């Protein structure tokens, strides 16, 4: 049961830096385009109330700085898309994957690749919290890192990473440049809302307990879809939505046990307590493995 | 605070697929040699009590089909090193990177880069336990996955896995043939020796816990070394050596926690117990962080 992060290499051969006078972050280059935050263009000074429009009229191709390794690329078109810049750049990358550009919904997982400077650094998953944070580990010139699932041969990029928050928890765009959750990029006063538990991940994560033998909390009662809503929010996990009883299908055919009889067995769970026992050795509920990454078990 | 792997891309470009008779595995392809297991060339019925002296003996240069992709790589010659066979292939890998094979320590940290069928699958990072295994996710076919860790420009080979034995745990060698621990390579029942706890690595990550605000276990006490040691070795920890003080002592000095402090909040908690609490979110004591990880994540 460990927690495993996609291969890196495709999204390896496209990180590249960014320098706009003297900040430097991280960018994505596919095709002839780099992707970058767009905070790149501000001063350490700008940064407390930028007006990004004023901004970015007084720059120029010729101020963006952008490099592979040594290598400059040179700049010629740049615009802004939300809260990311684009910068139109003269070769088109060699490596470019298959890719496409997703925006996930709060409980999904994915891989970061955490990098420094343009340099890969370490590659870790990671999922995203229901208050549209993540808890993860890239602060210090890590901005500019992206999250991304592979799907067979395609790249789906989804998260950039822009700041940290004063909790220590980091937030972030998609790759068309819109924040996920209630935050600007701006240095302002920002708090997230409070975290919930990720209830589809945790049903998962039993239905790989009892894919492996380990089934005691099973019992003979089921539950309706709203009965176990109400409940849940009373102990802090999310409700669940059509979607999640959707993708938790496949591991309900496999081990032949009702979605919402396995609601039944977690409600149970959370109205007395784990008594002392274990699941899959473990004392706490995990929630940060979706359904598929439980079907990397299977294959 | 997660686990993070090294970038897998350099490794990415080395994995290939090897098939004799109707057995296939993974393989590792350097310069104009391919590295895998030598149980590729058993049948079923052979890896009950394989002479792999006659084995070999046995088998031609067209026996052995070597897949990078879709590219037929053509066998040159073959040779054993231990428990690795090596097969000269007539084309070099360009993406071979810079590169060293390493045999490492018990308590020491690698990536693991899984792959099927000579298609990287996913990395993670893992400790070589004290008893010569290690706790991973392998399922069929991924035998020749190889482990690592990247020092710079240098990619240094520590581990390609082998098999798994009765109880989970993965056993394998290192890159010149020769097993981590008491195993051979034959299909009969193996148990390890008994595991122990891997003190350093626990108290490195006691010092991420502080770092990232995490005290309730901290107390005023100190101990000294002997006193800790005796305590440890009763609960099956690796005893503490004046060497591990030094490598913990970039900690030490970040915190202001002098590491017999620690040793001495770890010796409570060895004795008391952690009674529901947490640390960095966990329920266990976890020793899969050297200080050099949590140096590296840290700073």
């Amino acid at each position: 049961f460990r927690k495993m992060a996609f291969p890196s290499g495709k999204v390896e051969g496209c990180m590249v830096q960014v320098t706009c006078g003297t900040t430097t972050l991280n960018g994505l280059w596919l095709d002839d385009v780099v992707y970058c935050p767009r905070a790149v263009i501000c001063t350490s000074e700008d940064m407390l109330n930028p007006n990004y429009e004023d901004l970015l009229i007084r720059k120029s191709n010729h101020n963006f700085l952008v490099q592979a390794g040594n290598v400059q690329l040179r700049v010629i078109g740049h615009s802004m898309q939300n809260c990311v810049l684009k910068l139109k750049v003269d070769t088109a990358n060699p490596k470019t994957p298959k890719y496409k550009f997703v925006r996930i919904q709060p409980g999904q997982t994915f891989s970061v690749l955490a990098c420094y400077n343009g340099s890969p650094s370490g590659v870790y998953q990671c999922a995203m919290r229901p208050n549209f944070t993540i808890k993860g580990s890239f602060l210090n010139g890590s901005c500019g890192s992206v999250g991304f699932n592979i799907d067979y041969d395609c790249v789906s990029f989804c998260y950039m990473h822009h700041m940290e928050l004063p909790t220590g928890v980091h937030a972030g765009t998609d790759l068309e440049g819109n924040f996920y959750g209630p935050f600007v990029d701006r240095q302002t006063a920002q708090a997230a809302g409070t975290d919930t538990t990720i209830t589809v991940n945790v049903l998962a994560w039993l239905y790989a307990a009892v894919i492996n033998g380990d089934r005691w909390f099973l019992n003979r009662f089921t539950t309706t879809l709203n009965d176990f809503n109400l409940v849940a929010m009373k102990y802090n996990y999310e409700p669940l939505t059509q979607d999640h009883v959707d993708i938790l299908g496949p591991l309900s055919a496999q081990t032949g046990i009702a979605v919402l009889d396995m609601c039944a067995s977690l409600k149970e769970l959370l109205q007395n307590g784990m008594n002392g026992r274990t699941i899959l050795g473990s004392a706490l509920l995990e929630d940060e493995f979706t359904p598929f990454d439980v079907v990397r078990q299977c294959s």
